[PDB]
């Protein structure tokens, strides 16, 4: 069972409710758990930009509050370059079902960025689904081809040491980073009710509760 | 114009030929200078993983001897997460030719990485020229749809400074890292050739000199 | 230069003016005619359904007052296969440029159909014209792989005789369909000023016009 | 079930195995059968085209030897067009899991055509198995938006029609068809075995044995 978090920003808060539907739909019956850190509709007070949706990711991620984090934008690309931009998050960019399975089997990352508005139309919906079957029914990080499973599972570690030593830790991110846009980025209603309780980090739950 | 290298990681070896030729064929007329940092056969003694990729495309892009860097793998996925791992490097998973034009006007970022495995069949060669064709010709950041042009150009704002936070400046990164995987990263034939003529930072150069 | 006809059916013609925007700007500078035959809005009193696209498409080819036919629907699939049911037409279903451009240099048809619904959404409209770029600019049926081009040649002939002998005439074609649904495919305000002028078949005109 | 034929045409020959493979793995647990009439190789004798593809593809549906037909070429675009030019067959050309349910759902045809070349790289063969799983599994034309659901049981109808109009029955296709094409079509080394004890109209099943 995953926490599975999902964050929507403003150019496509309107489709939150469609998504997290998707979402549900699949991975409840999973035995996983699914968290709406929303936008929840284009009218809420607290909006966010695809950066604050990737410095969100890093904030769940980091402090354990979700094991995996579902988010994207128009195209989706600014949402992954954002969550990128954080240390311990590895955020694919998937578009179809082959590509979240593979992602799941070799790169075994702990977000994905969608598009939300670049093809998607009639039936988008279906395949939302249909990717969320690929990535949460099933053991990750087996390797595609489960033989060549060796080198993949190598390199995984290797980059996950590389990362270690281009960023730096959360707390100190969240340290230094504009405040206002950290702000921001938490001032969802819903916040504090999903992530004080299922933060495992004391640090990062005491920084954000310090900016009250 | 621009200064455009390519990186091919070992899976996709046999196709950097491929990659090379489509890539010159439409930059070169625009102006712009490719630099092809290999591998450039699958039998090359100096082998590149992907994570490797991801290291070479911040060394070139901080340094400035990249204005901007083509990768890619299987997939695509492993050298956008390693690129996107570095400081000053912003790496677009790239498809299709509206993918394309969109990352230049949304996001100007300086790198992509695509699949050369996944989907890559027929006319697949054609379809990079139509992608090189949306990335290198005409004017970048300009924003789509339109009407979310200022948003767009001060979020990427927000964004290098996100990540300006996040991530330490590449010298610390070559000094601190696995230095066989640095040493690996640069071992191609023709690194030396390619990088320090159109390297601007000294202190780089010095450094990876010094190995 | 190509007379190129555009046709929308209803659950798609609110986006009539983009796709024909699309079209006349790459194909009028190609020197290329464009004609619209509508849905022009989704408030057309002459509303079409796919199947009236395919009947539209097999009068306009076959009478010369077309050369090529733009068309599609939610997915592109009806409009195609009503349009394939038609003699003397070969409909692609096209999605992107490299589609268009192994159409053009493979199977060099009259024809295509795309969806407006479904991968439809931001720069769409850009990639329509990226398509058009590669079926109107250029010679047609020269071969992909290169090394296949005789073989592709000689099929294409082959292809149109095997056609020729399971489709009926068009004018046969015509006598003999619902004359509910004949009516209903010509029924548009502007059909009349598009196509006699440009209609190369006597036959077809006369047959169309005593239908009043 | 349904009894669901596959056609290779000689471009796509090498890939045959693998296609047959994706679709037994799918389809038979579904309780489906699934009939191989090739080509099984690019050493086939008896080599067909993507024109033969759609001829056989008639003779199959028309003759109830087949309730459902699985072929395809480089793009898949050719057997699409010759598969369409027969009368009583609707061939999609699916690419994604939802093109395939889409097409099921809004114009339940009996016929797809797929690329086995174009976007046929590598773990292209699982996409295969997500289309199938989305064809062979469920009801169909049952509508979606299922809001448009009556109006599209409508139109499936209306279009039925007007092919009756426009092509001629399958016998005499059969008839006026170039009869070497007609032979090199049914060439393959287990035709007979397939489809003559399947075949529901001895009409036809006189008419290709009289040859």
């Amino acid at each position: 069972g995953m926490k599975i978090a999902l964050i929507i920003e403003n150019s496509q808060a309107a489709k939150n409710a469609v998504v997290h539907e998707a979402l549900t739909t699949v991975a409840e019956p999973l035995g996983h758990k699914v968290f709406n850190y929303g936008m929840y509709t284009a009218e809420d007070k607290a909006s966010l930009t695809y950066v604050m949706n990737g410095l969100l990711a890093g904030i769940l991620l980091n402090s354990g509050a979700a094991d995996f984090v579902v988010t994207g934008c128009g195209t989706g690309m600014g949402s992954m370059l954002a969550a990128n931009a954080m240390p311990g998050v590895f955020c694919g960019l998937v578009i179809d079902p082959t590509d979240a399975f593979l992602f799941g089997q070799i790169n075994d990352g702990n977000a994905i960025s969608m598009p939300y508005s670049k093809g998607f139309g009639w039936a988008a919906e279906l395949n939302l689904q249909d990717v969320y079957r690929k990535l949460f029914d099933g053991e990750r990080g087996l390797g595609y081809p489960r033989e060549r499973a060796e080198i993949m599972r190598k390199n995984r570690g290797i980059l996950r040491e590389l990362k270690d030593a281009s960023c730096r830790d959360m707390l100190t991110v969240l340290k230094t980073v504009d405040q206002d846009l950290l702000r921001a980025a938490i001032a969802g209603e819903k916040f504090a009710e999903l992530f004080y309780p299922n933060c495992k980090d004391d640090a990062i739950a005491n920084y954000l509760r310090s900016l009250d």
